[PDB]
């Protein structure tokens, strides 16, 4: 059986509407976001080993809180798509149970092997992070280029995969007008994008960096003002998508 490495899993009420989301936080990430609120998910060799069978035993205990009206499973992390074969197998079993599936990903897809298409076939919703359209800023904010993520966004559009875009708004890094316009331009013709969700930066998880003995590089940065969230939202709305925060 395929072995997955997970940081943890948790059942949580959906953000809105009834029912619950069973979220598995997969272990391992290859990005280095200065704001990462889950620094302990980076190590690919850490976490706990689990089988799909093990995980489904936990999932089915919440069956009655997952329905068409609300609820399901989410693969998050960490970067779940680094373990695409396991997530595919997991989602395949969730589909046999009639459970809604959501993939929460940074889109850092480096190999387009058949497993990716197979995963998407059993993925109902992709929540895709677009962290910065300006690659010069992206490299300084995340440690890697945004090229792979942008290619994956376009791949999802070509396959008409349902997508929510998520954009973390960080003062001094991703709150400027130009970056917002770039995001609106890039996603405008993606008819598969149901909405753009703006997430205000928060300093949760700083202690996880201190535990590793590493400097948190965004000390002193505060959450964005409501005025800033409204400005970014208004810019994005000019490009025709539903924008929310
Ligand atoms: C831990 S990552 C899990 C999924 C995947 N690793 C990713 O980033 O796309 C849940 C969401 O919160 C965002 N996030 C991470 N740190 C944050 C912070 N300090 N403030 C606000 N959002 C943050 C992530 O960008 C992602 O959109
Ligand atoms: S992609 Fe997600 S888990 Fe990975 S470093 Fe960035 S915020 Fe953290
Ligand atoms: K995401």
């Amino acid at each position: 059986e395929v072995i997955g490495r997970i940081h943890s899993f948790e059942s949580c009420g959906t953000v809105d509407g009834p029912g619950i989301r069973f979220i598995t936080f997969f272990q391992g990430c290859l990005m280095r976001c200065l704001y990462c609120h889950n620094r302990d998910t980076w190590d690919t060799h850490g976490g706990k080993e689990v089988t799909v069978k093990d995980l489904m035993k936990e999932v089915v205990t919440y069956r009655h809180f997952m329905n068409a009206s609300g609820g399901g499973v989410t693969a998050s992390g960490g970067e779940a798509i680094l373990q695409a074969e396991f997530v595919r197998d997991w989602f395949r079993e969730c589909k046999k149970e009639g459970i809604h599936t959501c993939l929460d990903t940074n889109g850092f897809v480096r190999h387009y092997d058949p497993v990716i298409d197979e995963l998407l076939e059993v993925t109902d919703l992709v929540m895709l992070d677009l962290k910065q359209m300006n690659d010069e800023i992206h490299k300084n904010l995340v440690g890697v280029s945004n090229h792979r993520t942008l290619r994956f966004a376009q791949y999802l559009a070509e396959k008409n995969v349902k997508v929510w875009i998520r954009y973390v708004v960080v003062p001094g890094w991703s709150d400027d007008d130009d970056s917002a316009h770039r995001l609106g331009e890039f996603t405008r013709d993606m008819g598969n994008v149901e909405k753009i969700e703006l997430l205000p930066y928060h300093e949760l998880g700083k202690h996880k960096w201190v535990a590793m003995g590493e400097e948190y590089k965004l000390d002193g940065v505060e959450p964005p003002r409501a005025e800033t969230m409204r400005r970014v939202k208004g810019i994005l709305e000019q490009y025709g998508h539903k924008v929310m925060f």
